[PDB]
This record gives C-alpha cells, structure tokens and sequence, in this order.
C-alpha cells in the first residue's frame, strides 16, 4: 500500500510550522504594509509555492497538496502587495 | 525501490521556496531587529522545524532532512532573539 499513514504525520508536522509562523502574518496583516518585504519577493514566492502544488501531485500525495494551499493562505502577502499596487 | 528519485525533485522545490523568501530574512538580517516578530513565536517555530527533523528520518528520506536543515538557517531569527535576550 501507498505511505499514506506516513503522510499523515508529516501533515501535522506542516500545519505545525505554518501555525508558529502564521501569528507572524497576523501582526503584519494588522498594518497591511511591507516594511522589509520587497515586492520582487512576492513573485519568487509564488514560483516556490506552485512548485510545492506540482510537487504534491507528482508524488500523488494529498496532505501535502493540502498543507501547501493552507500555507499559502496564511503566507497572503497579498495584502501588502496592494500597497504599492502592481 | 524507494521513491529517490521522486523526493530529488521535492529537494529543488524546497530550496526555491527558501531563496524566495530567504532575502526577507537578509534585509530583516541587516537591522538585526524584529519589529513584527514576536519573541515567542521563535519558540513556537523552533518545534515546527523539530518535527520536520523526525518526519524526516521516519521517512527516511535524506533530502527532506538537508532540505529542512539548510531552511533553519536561513530562517536565522536568533540574531533579532539577542535583541530582549532570553
């Protein structure tokens, strides 16, 4: 059979991550500003993120598919993107 | 055989991830301060990295455990730490 058991770990695992950092997003997303955040930075981002999606289907895993969208949601950057618009 | 080849390819998704975001830690790096980071969030994130270290030698992949490594590095936040201490 597939890892699948396996996966579940190391999903907990990633939510963990995401959860320490995520108060990070939070405190940023209060001021919806990028202080030190560049702008460039945003657009690499997404490139590591799309990669982690394809990743995720290469490998026919679906925690790990699942745990990059979570992630990515709290990451947002969105938001501070607006900030100088474009 | 196991997935090597398979996990090879999660190997260069996961570095491009961390030089996306590693310039963030860079111009936070330069001030050696943190603004918007809380003191106890470093602690939290510190067990995040700490479960990735156990998934990934259940896993018994060898490119997750470098991979993981490699990003607490640039994750750093110990120099800003050093600003309260303890």
């Amino acid at each position: 059979m597939d890892p699948f058991l396996i996966k579940l770990i190391g999903f907990a695992a990633a939510t963990c991550t995401t959860v320490a950092y995520a108060p990070q997003f939070i405190k940023v997303l209060k001021t919806r500003s990028a202080r030190d955040i560049s702008l460039g930075m945003f657009l690499v981002m997404v490139l590591g993120l799309a990669l982690w999606l394809i990743y995720g289907l290469l490998s026919g895993d679906a925690p790990l598919i699942a745990s990059n969208a979570v992630t990515m949601l709290l990451a947002g950057g969105i938001l501070v993107m607006k900030l100088r618009y474009g």
